[PDB]
């Protein structure tokens, strides 16, 4: 068949009730996922062929980085608070990956501040339980897939992305493969 268990995405053995419908999971320091996002573009590809009535969720990880990477997640949960996503992405994994100039949650901040956030607001989400709750979300859908790499997809708690069955002669290719797996599995 075209489209097989095992190729191109992987059945969870133990399905996620509730889960989001796309969910996606990332890093700030995970090379691969500076890929997905600046170079490839994945998110944006698999959204724009995502059907009728389908949210798309994405979620930051603990397990690299350390100290700066929980960091990293409380700033996303942030980003989230705010709907700030689109303006913090690209300078975040610039800062982390590019020009390194990101090693501390201060250098965060000033990315948000540069971005045109206000430093007082930043600091009020920052601390507030609303970005605390966002945090837990985060953590305990990365928990509830037992995720121990990224970048990784899920579609409905049931599939996972299996990219490494696919060409990537050329990168075009690639994403709207990756793109239309996520379509398919998601009309499963």
């Amino acid at each position: 068949a075209q489209y097989e268990d095992g190729k191109q995405y992987t059945t969870l053995e133990k399905p996620v009730a509730g889960a989001p419908q796309v969910l996606e999971f990332f890093s700030f320091f995970c090379p691969h996922c500076y890929q997905f996002e600046e170079v490839l573009h994945i998110s944006d590809n698999v959204k724009k062929k995502l059907p009728e009535g389908v949210k798309m969720t994405k979620y930051h990880v603990n397990f690299m980085g350390g100290d700066l990477g929980k960091d990293l997640t409380q700033a996303w949960a942030v980003a989230m608070a705010l709907g700030v996503e689109d303006k913090v992405t690209v300078p975040l994994f610039e800062g982390v990956q590019k020009t390194q100039t990101i090693r501390s949650a201060s250098d965060i901040r000033d990315v948000f501040i540069n971005a045109g956030i206000k430093g007082e607001e930043y600091d009020a989400a920052w601390n507030s339980f609303v970005v605390k709750s966002l945090v837990a979300q985060q953590e305990k859908a990365a928990a509830d897939v037992q995720l121990r790499g990224v970048p990784a997809m899920f579609v409905n708690g049931k599939y996972q992305l299996n990219p490494q069955g696919m060409d990537t002669s050329n990168m075009d290719v690639f994403v709207q493969q990756y793109a239309d797996t996520v379509k398919y599995l998601s009309e499963k």
